[PDB]
RNA sequence: UGCUGUUUU
């Protein structure tokens, strides 16, 4: 059913953008900080659709638009002409404070087992049905090649905690070692 | 402390 299909390919593009303008990539990106300075934090779509993981979904303007009016998550405003989107002024970034540090790092993860193959696509499906995950960052080496670990970070600590403590976890064939942060050096 | 990079650009 192509309706059908059209509302699974929006819910991966308003997921993709909300991971852009985020607390976990924002403050680090320097090529996005460039775009949000010039207007009241406006950023043109025909910008928005050179970023790799978006242009791949779409390069329909009408598409992305309708995706981010039916969203969920209540991040995202859109244009008086529809060309143009911002982080809404109601949800800023968080002040990066010795509290919120502390907060963060009690729900971050560390997972080691994974080929040097895989990809984040791979990784994304694996995590799945494990809970809801706020970034993954993949481990790697002076030269870039992937170590085959990764540190992710919960929605909360209850559902880090459950994740931690289930006992029989692997990938494929083999057997993952899964600490807090905190345990890892 | 700080500074610098950092492609899920």
């Amino acid at each position: 059913g192509d309706n059908e299909k059209m509302a699974a390919l929006e819910a991966k593009i308003c997921h993709q953008i909300e991971y852009y303008f985020g607390d976990f990539n924002l403050p680090r990106d320097k090529f996005l900080k460039e775009q949000i300075k010039l207007d009241e934090g406006w950023v043109p779509l025909e910008i928005m659709i050179k970023f790799n993981r978006l242009n791949r979904l779409t390069t329909d303007f009408n598409v992305i638009v309708e995706a981010l009016s039916k969203s969920k998550a209540e991040l995202m405003e859109i244009s008086e002409d529809k060309t143009k989107i911002r982080r809404s002024p109601s949800k800023p970034l968080p002040e990066v404070t010795d509290e919120y540090k502390n907060d963060v790092k009690n729900r971050s993860v560390y997972i080691k087992g994974f080929p040097t193959d895989a990809t984040l696509d791979d990784i994304k499906e694996w995590l799945e049905d494990k809970g809801q995950v706020l970034n993954i960052q993949m481990r790697r080496t002076l030269h870039k090649a992937f170590k085959g670990s990764i540190f992710v970070v919960f929605d909360s600590i209850e559902s880090a905690k459950k994740f931690v403590e289930t006992p029989g976890q692997k990938y494929k064939e083999t057997d993952l070692l899964i600490l807090f942060k905190d345990d890892y050096f």
